[PDB]
């Protein structure tokens, strides 16, 4: 409940800050939100390209959403790969706050989880899961 | 596996949204600004928080009565947002010291400390004041 996600949500953060972890799956996290703010710092100039590629609407289709991402993998999937796609998913949520459709958060929310685990997730567990990427790239 | 992968899309577009000053929901707008709060704390009263850190002795054997008792301290002129934060900072600073130690097991026994002392003893008084929505609302 309530009380016991907010102490969860502070103690990871506060070990995070220290090269440590809650659990296996708070160190998927906290890895995947650095892992984002890197991409986007080490390739700010093309971050832009992609995210301007895309206008959401209450009216764009997930198979368009598919294969703009799809654009994306045009060279198969790698771990750096699927943290620019993240990345893209949370600029298009940006963007669509940004432009009082907050309400659409949860549709690209949707989408992302829908390409995540039809397209994603059975090259995720090919390659040593999510707990692979924490060693790597932790 | 895929409830996974959800928990994963939120977290980290919660995050995205919280960097632009946005939030996912309010759950997740008590959680950053209860972060940030404490990092401000510690910045602002690092000395006696550094003092605190140098002065951290556990053992895995340390009971929740031991706990409860040096929070009573904390808390034994009355409770405010404030005093709140540091009861969490202290927390933190709890589980970094057992992991320091190499006492990982520890770490969840303070988690439910924590808990059980907030939903024991603090609960009435945040209700009393508005919840942690009045909490984000002031220091948000
Ligand atoms: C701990 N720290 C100090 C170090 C962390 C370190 C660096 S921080 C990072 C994070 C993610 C990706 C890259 C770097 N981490 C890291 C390092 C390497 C890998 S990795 O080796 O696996 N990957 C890549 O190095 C890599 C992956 C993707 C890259 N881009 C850049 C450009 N962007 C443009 C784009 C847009 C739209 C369409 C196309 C397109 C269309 C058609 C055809 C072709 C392309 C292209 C596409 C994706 C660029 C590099 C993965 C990760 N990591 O996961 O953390
Ligand atoms: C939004 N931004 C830009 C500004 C946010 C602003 C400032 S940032 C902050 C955060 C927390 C507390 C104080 C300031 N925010 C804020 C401001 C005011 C309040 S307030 O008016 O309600 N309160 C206090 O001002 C206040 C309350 C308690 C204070 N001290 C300092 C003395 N110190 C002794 C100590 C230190 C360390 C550990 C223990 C300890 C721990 C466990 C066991 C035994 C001992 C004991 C603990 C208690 C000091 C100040 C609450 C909050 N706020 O909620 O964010
Ligand atoms: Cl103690």
């Amino acid at each position: 409940q309530s009380n016991r996600e907010l102490v969860v949500d502070f103690l990871s953060y506060k070990l995070s800050q220290k090269g440590y972890s809650w659990s296996q799956m708070a160190a998927v996290k906290q890895a995947l939100r650095e892992a984002g703010d890197e991409f986007e710092l080490r390739y700010r100039r093309a971050f832009s390209d992609l995210t301007s590629q895309l206008h959401i609407t209450p009216g764009t289709a997930y198979q368009s959403f598919e294969q703009v991402v799809n654009e994306l993998f045009r060279d198969g999937v790698n771990w750096g790969r699927i943290v620019a796609f993240f990345s893209f998913g949370g600029a298009l949520c940006v963007e669509s706050v940004d432009k009082e459709m907050q309400v659409l958060v949860s549709r690209i929310a949707a989408w992302m989880a829908t390409y995540l685990n039809d397209h994603l997730e059975p090259w995720i567990q090919e390659n040593g899961g999510w707990d692979t990427f924490v060693e790597l790239y932790g």
